[PDB]
């Protein structure tokens, strides 16, 4: 509810840790995100296997949370598969620009699926876009987003929503240990972020953006430092 993303502000994201006991692990935890991603140092790791998805269109709300907008499925949007542990796909996040970097460039918007077993363990899934031809997952959203653009609104049913339109490419990704990357910044957090960068269109993310307060017209929390932790990748080749 009340954090900034404005580098050297009080509530910036070099305190949040220091604004509330519950959002300590911002401050102190060293498994935060994002980070980093470096060809140069990954971990190859054939066996993890082209991702394996099984999403279904649902019924979805677009919200604003004041510093980002989400869609929240209502029904159940299906599941991202890891190790046979099942997570339901819940939230799907937009940040602009990206929070994860790929060999030291940053991108023009990040989308973030959230993912929660029913043991709650949790998931996320990344994909990077540059400014391109319109993003289709989006263009579907457009007119929920305008709304709201001035109006009090910050529920709007979006009808029902396809993960499936996403550009998502499974044959390749980083796949690390991280956090949340808005407070509480909780750790525990399955991270894969895909190879393959998506693209979407400057009016979508000029949407995005009239959609959130001032303070967070940038959504995108600073690099973390990677502290050692280790980072694999996975990539299919022909063979």
């Amino acid at each position: 509810d009340e954090f900034s993303y404005i580098d050297g502000n009080p509530n910036g994201p070099e305190n949040w840790g220091n604004l509330k006991p519950e959002w300590e692990t911002c401050g102190k935890g060293m498994e935060q995100s994002p980070i980093q991603l470096r060809d140069n140092r990954v971990i190859f790791d054939q066996t993890l296997g082209k991702l394996r998805r099984n999403y279904r269109a649902v019924d979805a709300r677009l919200r604003n949370s004041g510093h980002d907008v989400l869609v929240d499925f209502k029904g159940n949007a299906g599941s991202l598969s890891i190790n046979r542990v099942e997570y339901q796909l819940k939230r799907i996040h937009f940040h602009s620009p990206s929070e994860h970097e790929m060999n030291g460039e940053r991108f023009d918007l990040e989308a973030q699926l959230v993912h929660e077993s029913q043991d709650q363990k949790r998931a996320v899934v990344s994909i990077l876009f540059r400014f391109g031809r319109a993003d289709p997952f989006l263009s579907d959203l457009e007119d929920f987003i305008k709304q709201f653009s001035n109006s009090q609104k910050n529920e709007i049913n979006a009808g029902v929503v396809d993960p499936n339109q996403l550009q998502i490419d499974d044959s390749a990704y980083y796949r690390y240990m991280g956090s949340f990357t808005a407070p509480p910044c909780t750790e525990g957090i399955s991270w894969t972020v895909m190879r393959k960068v998506a693209t979407v269109s400057p009016r979508q993310v000029l949407l995005l953006k009239q959609a959130v307060n001032e303070n967070a017209i940038n959504n995108a929390r600073p690099l973390q430092p990677t502290n050692f932790r280790s980072v694999f990748y996975f990539e299919q080749l022909k063979s």
